């Protein structure tokens, strides 16, 4: 993989930071000095070689609020993904820890930084095809990022009715999660639908049900996320749109 690849004798391994999705992480140092997040490609989890399309998309995707991949080591078994380190974690951990008493400015602030990742990938006509909080993690200084980006059990509460009814994937699918992800920050790491199934929360959707105002988020804030929702796709706003709305409230409220 070229300039990618990382020869693994300058890594160090630090700590285990949990049971990533796919594999352990770990957290380590790049040449004794640099912060990394070490990934080992899980042994025989998914497929590798055709499948390395993961990789391309890691290596030719890259923005300030998408987890930024460092290189590889695929001369070797299990594999390593270097990326950023995010030391706060997975977003929706980080919102479920009530010691953090966020404010609503800190609570907008997030659903900022992922809307300006998913503009971004709105403008490589890139879908994430899973944007959810268990998806965005969290760097020191409090800032969200997507990762798992188009990674590749279905995130039903997460879709839209026409991809739950037609498997009908656009750039207004992706809308729909980032109002459900906007949802989990303001419940702060609520379950969406959290009363019912998949199959309940499908048939709700498409009788027009919708995820009720959480008490942290203000009328315009719920006006925001709610806009992802309407049940006609080409209703719903861009992510350019999202982040001048997101942009007007942090300055009316902030
Ligand atoms: N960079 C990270 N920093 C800190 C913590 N992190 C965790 C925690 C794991 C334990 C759970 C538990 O608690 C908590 O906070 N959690 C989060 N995962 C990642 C992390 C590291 C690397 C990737 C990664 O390699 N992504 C990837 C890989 C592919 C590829 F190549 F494999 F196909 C494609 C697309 N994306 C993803 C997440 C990171
Ligand atoms: C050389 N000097 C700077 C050393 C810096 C220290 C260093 O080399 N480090 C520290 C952590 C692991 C290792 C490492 N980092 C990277 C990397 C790649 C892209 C961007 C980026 O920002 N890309 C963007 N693309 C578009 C927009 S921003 C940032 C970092 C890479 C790489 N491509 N191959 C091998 C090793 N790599």
């Amino acid at each position: 993989y070229g300039s990618w690849e990382i020869d693994p004798k300058d890594l160090t391994f630090l700590k285990e930071l949990g049971t990533g999705q796919f594999g352990v992480v770990k957290y380590g140092k790049w040449r004794g000095q640099y912060d990394v997040a070490i990934k080992m490609i899980k042994e025989g989890s998914m497929s590798e070689d055709e499948f390395i399309e993961e990789a391309k998309v890691m290596m030719n995707l890259s923005h300030e609020k998408l987890v930024q991949l460092y290189g590889v080591c695929t001369k070797q078994r299990p594999i390593f993904i270097i990326t950023e380190y995010m030391a706060n974690g997975c977003l929706l951990n980080y919102l479920r820890e009530m010691r953090h008493r966020f404010q609503t400015q800190q609570l907008l602030e997030m659903c900022k930084d992922v809307c300006e990742a998913m503009e971004y990938l709105e403008s490589k006509q890139f879908l994430h095809r899973d944007l959810a909080a268990r998806n965005c993690l969290v760097n020191d200084q409090g800032v969200v990022k997507v990762s798992d980006f188009g990674l590749s059990k279905f995130p039903v509460r997460w879709s839209p009715p026409e991809v739950l009814m037609y498997s009908k994937f656009s750039s207004k699918s992706d809308i729909w999660a980032f109002g459900v992800l906007m949802w989990e920050i303001y419940s702060l790491g609520k379950m969406p639908y959290e009363r019912f199934t998949n199959s309940e929360t499908a048939e709700h959707i498409a009788q027009g049900l919708r995820l009720y105002r959480p008490h942290l988020a203000s009328e315009k804030v719920y006006t925001i996320m709610y806009s992802c929702w309407h049940e006609k796709a080409d209703e719903r706003p861009t992510f350019k749109i999202l982040l001048s709305n997101i942009l007007d409230v942090m300055d009316e409220e902030s």
